[PDB]
């Protein structure tokens, strides 16, 4: 994107839709009571809505449809300062319209509060966060490993992977957190309902959850050495060409510091 | 098939057997009442029948033993009007007849109404469409996505994909519409309990959704441009030969429109 | 196996301790009561057992730990009269043994008769034989389909194919008979218990659908055209050296039969 | 190692975090009481824990998060008997972290003995060691099946094999010993709550079949035929390099026994 980039708005698009269906499906299978069988069932639907939707979008966007996943990718060097921002806003907008689309299609009653993350009582808010970091940060970490390109032909789906991924985070964290592992969805019930309480948690756990995550692969588990160079240059994007020049200055590794940033 | 295609009739057998196995598992599973584990149940009955007839007819006939997804691959124009409505009849009187066979070994009063797709009384039809819309439209996003030959080798198993696309779409529409998702598996029950309340719904939305999904993914996420011509040279078949001619009319874009349609 | 097949009896002895291992943890995951919960669980239970048995020695002996699949390998001519006995005589001893073993580790009370396959009441022994032959008919169609090398590279793991295709089996048969759709592991719990009340429902039902499927998939969906030559050539074995002669009688289709069967 | 592997002590830190965020799932999805739907849902948290870090560390350690599966690896001689008990070490205090970190976020009540693996009331302390040893044997066996190189391309994800077959081996188990399939799983709950009864079971059922497993599989069913030679060679490292010499000391089977072990 400085020419004729629509494979960056077509993801951006991804991203809105991918959303959208993330939260109505998730939030809509959240509707009610009970964690027996409810928990198998609330996880199995976040974990099965997200393994379609990866499936379904993730050779067009990298199906993030989550802001904490997307600041892990973000620095993590792997896209753009740009794309992260738009990924987000269209997280946001995207959950915000799923959750009032399944309003609009919900009865009362059965509404509740749209299946908004809420602490447990005897759970802190210090103890949330950590429990919403380890969510996000198992669940990061395996969406890095699964769609690292550097790795297995014995993968099989990653989409299933990364879902059942975000599955085992609900079966675990619903009875602490309701399991938030997504700003994005757990913003969406938030505007809504006009009830933002504990809602520091599910930006924050995720989020640095997400950070850990992207840091624990890729500066020790499996290294994916970038020199400020291309790092610097991938939070920008513009690469390689359009620059001036018949041998162009750009050569010969001499110590003249790097010919330019 | 303007030529020795058992390979056409074959398919057509496969879509007539697999609906019948659809219908014969996913409504004798959905037999009795309870949602809680109920659902659970019955999304991965519907989930897993579509993913072991993928697996079973997917390479012979594109598995689609749902009108509403054949309609999709119509509109999409990855087949001809032919083979879609012989797919729809096979699939029409394929579900009629699993539900019969169903019938027959099923002992009554565990009968009820056959898993007839029924609205939830708080659920007007209006909205009960756009449920049936949504739930068909990520199922068939997924399908578009999974079966297109220009992606992924991290796919893994496209049938599981889109059989847990199918069970997403259960989990959380059961509570709504019983979750079509089908007009050919609504249908089934409908005909046979002689009751076509609301039936509308089941034709309408999946069809919609369909529709949507085709297009959302074709038209959007990852075009598949085609001119009129291929379109139109699609929905009718016979390609590319039987032609007269040494040289043949057929070259040098000059404008002269196209040398015929 | 007319000269040093270790690979015939290492793969005897892969079918006879899958079949242990098979209804070791099939029937000991079904002691107790309920169908709700109780069905997911055991359906599920045995899906995985199959789907990790497969995984464990399919590429060894096929994974067939079943005298009916093994069966619907026979009449599709892919193993010989002298595999198939020996398998179905490994899996026979396999399941008896697991059964026992899952006897003396189990305490009473629990035991109950051991997951002794059993009809509903409301059930005829016909509509069963009829339940037993559609649930052996998809299981065994999706075991052909996904085993057949002439297909799919998005196929996933054929092991959990196969396991679900066998979870859906008994999501939808249980509560009919149990879901069999293996003589073997019907038998096991028979033979302990000493009980063949509708026995014959178990055998005749799994082979007849496993000769449906067969049959359905070679004879129909994906013809796999096999002169009467090499089926026979092929239930007996020996093939295709050791004959005598320098040019050998072995040429030249000119109606002269075929220079012996 | 003997020179800059930090591709081993990542493999360690793998196995560490790992076997830390194995426990702390499945751990925390096991607080409470119940088995109906309780051991369906602590089954997958186990299996999907399991296949997630597979998935996450498989390419980097070989994601064994085991003592059992290690040892499994040892005897069989795919690893050296320095990185072995490295693993162990890195899985022990991993697990005791976990546990730990669990314990720390989650509220009492809740705590109870933090899923401690124990026998059921009406199981001898050696059916439970026979039931822990075929727990663990179904599992390892799958384990060198789907990690063995020389197989499959229709395998799928072996990461969600291994984890479908730990949550088998739940399924089935949970009712007689709570399933501990895992010596760090089981160490980390007992030392925390300062309770070794019977933990014994825990540690020698898995073990041996650990033992099993790997003899079955490489001494049996496919062979990995292995010379004493490279065995050792094996569980000592340093390969193959170093020596000193022109022509060197290596070459000619002429009886001379080995030119040194």
């Amino acid at each position: 994107w400085e020419l004729r980039s629509a494979s960056f708005w077509r993801a951006i698009c991804a991203e809105f839709f991918a959303s959208l269906f993330y939260v109505f499906f998730g939030l809509g299978a959240s509707l009610r009571w009970a964690g027996p069988l409810h928990v198998l069932q609330v996880a199995l639907a976040f974990g099965l809505a997200l393994a379609t939707l990866v499936q379904a979008v993730g050779h067009i966007s990298g199906a993030h449809v989550n802001p904490a996943v997307t600041f892990a990718f973000l620095v993590g060097s792997q896209m753009s300062l740009l794309r992260a921002i738009c990924y987000m806003v269209a997280q946001l907008l995207g959950a915000v319209a799923g959750a009032a689309v399944l309003y609009s299609v919900t009865p009362p009653a059965v509404r509740g509060n749209l299946a908004l993350n809420t602490l447990h009582p005897g759970v802190s808010v210090g103890q949330a966060t950590i429990v919403e970091i380890f969510l996000t940060l198992q669940f990061v970490l395996c969406i890095f490993a699964t769609y690292d390109e550097r790795r297995n032909g014995r993968l099989g789906s990653v989409a299933l992977a990364v879902g059942f991924s975000l599955t085992l985070g609900h079966l675990f964290g619903m009875y602490y957190t309701g399991a938030g592992m997504n700003p994005a969805r757990s913003f969406a019930p938030a505007i809504l309902t006009r009830n933002f309480t504990n809602h520091w948690v599910y930006w924050v756990g995720p989020v640095i959850g997400a950070g850990l995550g992207s840091l624990l692969y890729d500066f020790l588990l499996f290294p994916r050495l970038k020199s400020v160079s291309e790092r610097l240059s991938i939070l920008k994007g513009s690469r390689p060409s359009e620059s001036n020049g018949q041998p162009e200055v750009t050569g010969e590794p001499v110590e003249l510091k790097t010919q330019a940033l």
